[PDB]
């Protein structure tokens, strides 16, 4: 009924060792962990990185599990300027922040035949909003781990305020946006995009997991 | 049995005209189109542009339809110089050409826990290769943008050893494929030239592309009277 995605072992095993009747099953090399938490029939999934693993991952679970809610977690990239390493960011909305086919009319980032962006679930984010460093905000996703600061330069300059960076949200929202599934990106920062990134990365992956797990718990808990 | 992915209408509306037995069903908006062709049981869809796009619908393909092999069809931006718009490219391997996790020692365009690039079925290549009597072989890569700006075609040209086509696409079937171990092979036809008016010629030959790639299909197909050759 409920389904929770994280892309690495880090950012699920705090959550797995959580769940109570815990039967694991493994498709197409994918992690799918079933059990209880907080009174929920909890699916986990660990989808590996990058957006076509997250898509198929993500598309296995609709398929095969149909939950009701779909929740988004792990490590992500910090580009608001306000944002700390350890702060959790649920998202408003998700965005591509490598697709460009802008030589047919879409705005930046607008894959082809879908909105410009994906919308949360109110009720979700609302929900979350109560349990509120934890801000709200958009997230943006491309099939890069943000270290280049010109990299990140360029991306700036394509989005109104882009809060975080990572690499599964937008394949996670876009796929849940087609089967017509809430979602909700619950995600906490390991580093700031473009600076010392994947030093601190290394440094504050484990932070992250475990702060973006709290978070959640305690939505599940008030859901 | 057989699976035949294309992003656009365009690149399937020619092939679903073919098909007999044609039983059509939709599953998260994508189209699945099932009939009879070089007595082949072969399953169309229509993917829909961009990376998620093709891994959700061939995900959905490989878990509801089990097809034993899968090819991919449309259009491609061409990359090596010596190829036209019209040409034909069988895919020997299928990269990313927008993957960058190179901060963590993987190569570029090597997403993590997946091999560098991803090697089209053999057998599949082999009999391609048969059918070539302008078609080529070569490598294929993804992104998840359409490659008209010439900064970004120069910025890709001195990642990869020597690229032929790239699209959209391929990458996302390739690596799904790779995972529920179905071989695979792109075989697409060049609307334009990446970097150079591709919008524009894109416009203008989208068709020609549609046609070319899906008549070599179909030759490929047919090629099977191979199983049996006796009719
Ligand atoms: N945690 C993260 N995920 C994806 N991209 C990033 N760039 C910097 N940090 C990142
Ligand atoms: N047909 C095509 N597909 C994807 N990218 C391109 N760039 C130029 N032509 C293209």
């Amino acid at each position: 009924r409920i389904a929770v995605i994280g892309a690495m072992e880090e950012e699920v095993r705090i959550l797995r060792d959580k769940l109570e009747q815990a039967e694991t099953e493994t498709v197409a090399g994918c992690e799918f962990t079933k059990g209880q938490l907080a009174g929920h029939e909890v699916i986990l999934l660990k989808s590996g990185i990058g957006k076509v693993n997250a898509a198929m991952s993500t598309t296995i679970l609709l398929e095969r599990y149909k939950p009701e809610k779909v929740i988004n977690t792990g490590s992500a990239g910090g580009f608001h300027h306000s944002l700390n390493v350890g702060d959790v960011v649920i998202s408003t909305e998700v965005r591509h922040h490598d697709v460009d086919v802008t030589a047919f009319n879409y705005e930046y980032g607008q894959v082809p035949g879908m909105p410009p962006g994906f919308k949360a679930d109110e009720a979700l984010v609302a929900l979350a909003e109560k349990c509120m460093q934890v801000v709200k905000g958009m997230i943006a996703t491309g099939d890069s781990f943000m270290s280049d600061p010109n990299r990140v330069a360029a991306i700036r300059d394509k989005f109104e305020n882009l809060y975080a960076v990572e690499m599964e949200a937008a394949a996670v929202a876009q796929v849940c946006h087609q089967y017509e599934v809430p979602f909700v990106i619950i995600r906490a920062l390991s580093d700031i995009a473009g600076k010392e990134s994947n030093v601190s990365f290394d440094q504050f992956l484990d932070q992250a997991a475990l702060h973006s797990t709290n978070f959640i718990v305690k939505v599940l808990e008030e859901l």
